[PDB]
């Protein structure tokens, strides 16, 4: 009768955060798995370390929880081939000349809310290999259920061979033991920075960046690395409205957890109170961690993309001070 956490009723597809930590790298992160094989993760915890007597089952749990993980990124492997064909195509996208050579001051006019024809079908090309990928971590979708269940399963196993000396005053030690060794020093982590500093930062990037973007297009417009650019800095939004997203559940979360701990702790509950307040706080922590992981990769892959950016138009400095009205050679 408890509140368990359940798999999602919602579509898949639209929970799914793609991670690009460094140039050649892409990675997904199905959010609900995430979140769910987390909270059964400190549930499983919680449970052993409500008694004295039962501390010792930790190396079960970890070597269980090691499996999944395994288990899990077996399945996502399936899809390594199909991914791969995708980075090569953001290679194409990303870079469509080389512009390493400072001794050279080459115009590519020769190539060919996009206009370059040459980069309109390599984006194409993108859809079709991203809609792919989509597809393929949707057909692998009950195998996926099937890990999940077994971390359920398992958790709640754990959690119902949970017992107290005394029914109506039930201790709380496994709360407060599993927070000061699980929870409290990714909390004074998050604590140590300043996320909103963060978004404010990333903010700027993207409206001076929009900027010299402006400038470019009324000078050049067709040329091949302005919607490179129209590319880069359209996924920069996208995954700077993620570390948006994120960075409110990470701040909302700080602050409640701290507060519901305090209200946890050195104190007894009836066991039907203990159990509930156990699920309440798995829920808290699994999704400020699941955040907490996203923000960061986001935050990386945000910063891996810029690095690029901030090449290509110093690459185009010269039309960037070019005069207004001035344009470097017209093509057709
Ligand atoms: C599960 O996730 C990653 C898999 O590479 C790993 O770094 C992490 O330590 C694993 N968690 C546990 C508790 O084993």
């Amino acid at each position: 009768q408890y509140h368990f956490k359940e798999l999602s009723n919602y579509n898949i597809a639209n929970s799914i955060d793609i991670l690009q930590e460094k140039e050649g790298h892409l990675d997904f992160v199905i959010i609900p798995h995430y979140t769910f094989l987390d909270y059964y993760k400190h549930l499983s915890y919680n449970s052993i370390y409500h008694k004295s007597s039962t501390y010792g089952k930790c190396i079960a749990v970890d070597a269980f929880i090691k499996k999944i993980n395994e288990t899990y990124d077996k399945v996502k492997s399936k899809c390594n081939d199909i991914k791969n064909d995708l980075i090569a195509t953001i290679k194409k996208l990303e870079h469509p000349y080389d512009i390493n050579n400072k001794n050279d001051d080459s115009y590519r006019y020769d190539i060919s809310d996009l206009m370059n024809r040459t980069f309109k079908k390599m984006m194409d090309e993108y859809n079709t290999k991203k809609k792919k990928l989509i597809k393929c971590i949707k057909n692998h979708e009950n195998d996926f259920n099937k890990i999940c269940m077994d971390m359920k399963n398992y958790g709640t196993n754990l959690f119902e061979q949970l017992s107290c000396y005394n029914n109506n005053f039930c201790n709380t030690n496994g709360i407060r033991y599993h927070y000061d060794e699980y929870i409290h020093k990714l909390i004074l982590s998050v604590k140590s920075k300043n996320l909103n500093k963060d978004l404010s930062d990333m903010t700027n990037i993207l409206q001076q960046s929009e900027l010299l973007l402006t400038n470019l297009n009324k000078k050049m417009g067709s040329y091949i690395y302005i919607d490179t650019i129209k590319f880069i800095h359209k996924e920069m939004k996208h995954i700077f409205n993620r570390i948006e997203y994120h960075t409110k559940i990470i701040n909302d979360k700080t602050k409640i957890i701290q507060d519901k701990i305090k209200l946890n702790i050195w104190r007894t509950f009836q066991k039907d109170e203990l159990l509930k307040r156990i699920l309440d706080m798995s829920n808290e922590y699994s999704l400020f961690i699941t955040s907490d992981h996203l923000r960061q990769m986001l935050y990386n892959t945000f910063y891996s993309k810029e690095k690029h950016l901030n090449n290509i138009f110093h690459h185009l400095i010269y039309v960037l001070q070019m005069k207004f009205n001035d344009v470097p050679i017209k093509m057709e």
